[PDB]
């Protein structure tokens, strides 16, 4: 293979949080102004450079409401974004509920970040970042701000994440 690392990714959040277009922004830097409500799995890959190895991440992505396939989606998961809507309290909240299933599916050393999306939407901000740091620290969470809509942190969180998978494997 070409790669060194091939780190198998899930995001996982509410409906409408912002998951399908945080990953097309990612990897094709994309913000799909006319989005609709994910249908089964989908897939995405990137190939990066971190460490001065080769990293191909493989993200997927599944919808946020109504499964039994929780099963395959999770397994060999090494890496996972929280990701919630920055102006809707509700789905932060439902991130605890997230992350218990979440661990219920992987390894209890998997790297996880939280992300609050939608920061752009100043004026709706409904969930305090203290509040979210809160949890963070908490859960020993990563945490990140990030809008999809103007790239805001988007690549930092992905990147981060997979750097820190990284230090684990070596
Ligand atoms: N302002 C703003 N809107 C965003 C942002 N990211 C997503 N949205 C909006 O939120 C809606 C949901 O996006 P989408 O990525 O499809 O949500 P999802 O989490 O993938 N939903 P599902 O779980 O059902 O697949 C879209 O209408 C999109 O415009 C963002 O950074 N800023
Ligand atoms: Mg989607």
């Amino acid at each position: 293979h070409m790669y060194d690392y091939l780190f198998k990714l899930v995001l996982i959040g509410d409906s409408g949080v912002g998951k399908s277009n945080l990953l097309s922004r990612f990897t094709k830097n994309e913000f799909n102004l006319e989005s609709k409500s994910t249908i089964g799995v989908e897939f995405a890959t990137k190939t990066t450079k971190v460490e001065g190895k080769v990293v191909k991440a493989q993200i997927w992505d599944t919808a946020g409401q109504e499964r039994a396939i929780t099963s395959a989606y999770y397994r060999g998961a090494v890496g996972a974004l929280l990701i919630y809507d920055v102006t809707r309290h509700a789905t932060f909240e439902n991130a605890a509920r997230w992350l218990r299933e979440l661990r219920g599916h992987t390894d209890p050393n998997i790297v996880v970040m939280l992300i609050g999306n939608k920061c752009d939407l100043r004026h709706l901000v409904a969930v305090k970042t203290e509040e979210a740091k809160a949890f963070a620290e908490r859960e020993s969470l990563y945490f990140m701000e990030t809008s999809a809509l103007d790239a805001t942190n988007v690549e930092n969180a992905f990147t981060e994440v997979l750097t820190q998978i990284h230090k684990i494997v070596s």
